[PDB]
């Protein structure tokens, strides 16, 4: 037909839109850089977990998998280290959000889009060259994204540093309390600690990330060489769930404890950029940009993949009902639509990189002693735009306590 989509980047939001305008009808081409068996194969980048509306979208691109309680987390551990007791709470995630590595899941989607007619494109990319083959053009890269397309909008870039420094990776030898339950830990002006049950390709497993204020204690461990010295870098990491997480470092049974293999780690630092939502090529074709092309957050929130899965679905609806032409008062217009969703994702990830305000203070305490509370904060992890909606605004933190106390 008249209207040819062509997707730049095997991402999550690349490739489920790929999936999704396949299922409306409209032709697509995906470039990727890599084939189907090397998504699945290198170092792991990102510990993305899935929450029901992208599981939903999965269910209808009929790519649904992973149906098992090794790769779920039905429940979350939040422990806020104080000067005082620490303060503590859990509450259930219903449903579950799904913790599959993406050397295990981006394959997944490839594989799938390929086999039902999808047209696939391995290699190097010239933007001009897919610009010259399609009606549009949607950049879904890493968060390298273009940048010469994409410039960065400073007024909904707030940061130009990562606000967090990252050591993350797939550990053996951690007992578990709870199955299937995460654990975070709040360190107020040094960081978080997280332990997040999680499937690997080499099989189930913990993630436990570091995320560190910048120049505070926390950030040793990203920057230890783990392949090199793996003595050493267990050490540090012990020390400081020692340090920081006792709960978490009694758990350690130290005879099994360590990386699940050389290599299945990342670290580094996130800085959190809104971009231009769209681009004017040379001969006229217009871009649109999607996933970390578009906007990076920090991970801490796990609302990445999912954001970059609902704004796959929101895009392709107006790329599917376009009866006119795909021109640049229709980017303007669709990037216009996909941001105001994304907002709610971008302010409340940069408002968890900040010290809590009061409000949401009074919150966790007020969580940690009544379970529908702790259960339905947690809850909301599914709903950005809800989840915003309450931590937000002091007015958003009564409302909320409020319905979930009946009153």
């Amino acid at each position: 037909t008249e209207t040819d989509i062509g997707i730049i980047g095997s991402g999550i939001s690349g490739l489920q839109l790929a999936l999704r305008l396949q299922q409306l009808g409209v032709p697509v081409t995906l470039y990727s850089a890599q084939t189907a068996e090397e998504l699945g194969s290198g170092r792991p980048r990102n510990f993305p977990a899935r929450f029901a509306p992208t599981q939903a979208r999965e269910d209808s691109l009929g790519v649904h998998a992973w149906q098992f309680d090794d790769a779920r987390v039905h429940s979350c551990a939040i422990t806020i280290h104080g000067e005082g007791a620490p303060l503590e709470f859990a509450g259930a995630l219903a449903p579950p959000s799904s913790v599959v590595d993406f050397r295990l899941y981006l394959p997944h989607l490839l594989t799938e889009f390929a086999r039902r007619g999808g047209n696939v494109r391995i290699g190097p990319v010239v933007v001009d060259e897919v610009a010259r083959r399609h009606d549009l053009v949607v950049v879904a890269n890493g968060d390298r994204s273009m940048r010469e397309l994409f410039p960065r909008d400073p007024e909904r870039s707030p940061h130009t540093t990562p606000q967090r420094i990252l050591c993350s990776g797939f550990y053996h030898g951690i007992r578990e309390d709870v199955p299937h339950e995460l654990d975070i830990h709040f360190l107020p002006g040094i960081g978080e600690i997280l332990r997040i049950p999680f499937l690997s390709r080499l099989g189930p497993a913990h993630v436990l990330a570091f995320e560190a204020v910048p120049g505070g204690p926390l950030e040793a461990p990203a920057h230890l060489d783990a392949a090199a010295d793996p003595a050493g870098f267990h050490r540090e990491v012990l020390r400081l769930l020692a340090a920081y997480a006792p709960s978490l470092r009694e758990r350690v049974d130290t005879a099994r404890f360590g990386l699940v293999a050389p290599g299945e780690l990342a670290q580094g630092g996130v800085t959190p950029t809104v971009r231009r939502g769209w681009a004017r090529l040379a001969d006229g074709t217009c871009a649109l940009a999607i996933g970390d092309a578009w906007i990076t957050n920090d991970p801490l929130t796990a609302q990445g993949a999912n954001l970059g899965s609902h704004t796959a679905f929101a895009l392709a609806d107006l790329i599917a009902s376009a009866t006119g032409p795909l021109d640049e008062a229709f980017c303007r217009d669709a990037s216009a639509r996909l941001w105001d969703h994304a907002r709610h994702v971008v302010e409340w990830s940069n408002a968890f990189l900040a010290p809590p305000p009061p409000h949401v203070m009074e919150l966790f305490g007020r969580a940690a002693g009544d379970k529908q509370i702790a259960d339905a904060f947690v809850g909301r992890f599914h709903d950005p735009v809800a989840m915003w909606a309450v931590l937000s605004s002091p007015e958003g933190v009564d409302s909320f306590v409020r319905s979930c106390t009946e009153g």
